């Protein structure tokens, strides 16, 4: 049914000529046994992915954010458990609606990002989909994959998510690799998508070098990689920075990224 | 033990420890350690990936609840992000879509949309103002070891009127600091087995089973008696299954309880609170 779903929410968006994005966040896990109690697990808190999908529907972008359960989620990632249980006081006693109330510096952009949040949700621009293992995950990316296929090159994905490349078919364990796990694997199913994967390896030499080879047999259209952010394509390669002038501000960096993958996204289509 | 790296601020944990205990053994009040949650393990240097043994800590977080209600000081020892007492009742998404918008901030939302969320603030806010819950939290299997350790310190001074509540999955395997595809990992040293019982000797002590499947608890069970010397086992079989060196409990969440919305946990409580009772 997700595949239904997903493809609903593309196809609407794409009617209406905007923009939409999967956005892939947090680590997938492999179980190592059959009844599955442990699992070899790839940390990520997905606050990229979650900061990103939040600077995405800010600029416009349909929404399709596929995650690791309980990892970082968008707005909410801001404000955990302890800092809102404390800080939201019920107002008073009421007609079928509660009243709450709560001093704004314990609770800072609560309103905003409240606000943001239903705005896309009334407008049906941001559907969530959780995953867990990598076989999850599989599975969902090709769903949500071939949702995006029909908006061409109109569609983005947003490859943030750390993704397994061993499974399992005194702890004794050994696992097999599968290379086509570090490829993207989303060309195959949305071929004229603008697609963008991110790297670990933090050496900028190391980097241009696997992404260009990588990205002459993949064919997606650009690695990104923490070094500075280093976004790097076939025949370019920027360095992006965060100013201390906009650091108190409060700028996040993934707002600086997505701003610069727009614009290539806009040059693509 | 030694041979685990210690987590930031150990020292001051197991003060902030003591003093939370210390202060409520003073008011005459029990105090319970409910461990939850999953620890995981490095395999490697710059660790990126971990061997992790999963619990999403619910019912640990339920536990702790009923044991507020149930008057009860609570020292939650529990996996970072696993499940947190009260708010796992309305994760993110809920309260993103049914809260909405002077240096002071209202909100308004269906009830419907958020059944029990003021109670939940309530109880919450109750415990914080009375000084009855405190939360550590912890992550690796090092982090996880070295706070029981000053979390059992700190109550052994309450003898009998402390209460361990173990619902933690703890890892069972590791890779030594010095001893770090086919990875081999060596099994946690037995040493750390009875850690709590041999910094508070007196305490009542419980170890909550993870595992659903009747087989393999009953007998799981039978053993942390024996061997470890634990007072109580519980597990969820649909039933709980509660065992003592000389009883076999089987509790039932009735109809009309889990209608008149009773949750298992609070029985389970109410059940151990009597037990400790009679054990002080």
């Amino acid at each position: 049914r997700w595949a239904e779903v997903m493809a609903r929410f593309a196809a609407r968006l794409g009617a209406q000529g905007r923009r939409v994005v999967l956005v892939t966040s947090g680590g997938t896990k492999v179980p190592l046994e059959a009844r599955p109690v442990r699992f070899l697990d790839n940390f990520s808190s997905g606050r990229r992915g979650a900061t990103s999908a939040e600077a995405f529907l800010a600029a416009g972008y349909g929404v399709l954010f596929l995650y690791r359960a309980r990892s970082a989620f968008p707005y909410a990632h801001r404000f955990p458990p302890q800092t809102w249980l404390s800080a939201l006081r019920p107002s008073g006693p009421l007609s079928g609606l509660l009243s709450l109330e709560a001093e704004e510096n314990a609770l800072p952009g609560f309103a905003e990002a409240l606000r943001s949040y239903q705005e896309a949700a009334a407008a049906g621009t941001f559907l969530v989909v959780e995953f867990t293992t990598l076989a999850d995950y599989l599975h969902l990316l090709q769903a949500a994959a071939q949702a995006l296929n029909p908006l061409g090159p109109s569609a983005m994905f947003y490859l943030a998510a750390a993704v397994s490349d061993f499974y399992v078919p005194p702890l004794q364990i050994t696992m097999k690799m599968v290379p086509k796990l570090l490829s993207p694997l989303v060309k195959d199913w949305a071929p004229k998508a603008f697609i963008i994967s991110f790297k670990l390896e933090t050496d900028p030499a190391i980097v241009i070098n696997r992404a260009r080879k990588a990205l002459e047999i993949y064919q997606h259209q650009v690695v990104v990689a923490n070094i500075f952010v280093l976004i790097v394509t076939k025949d370019s390669e920027t360095k992006l920075l965060l100013s201390e002038e906009e650091i108190e501000k409060g700028v996040e960096i993934e707002e600086k990224i997505v701003d610069n993958l727009q614009s290539r996204h806009t040059a693509f289509i």
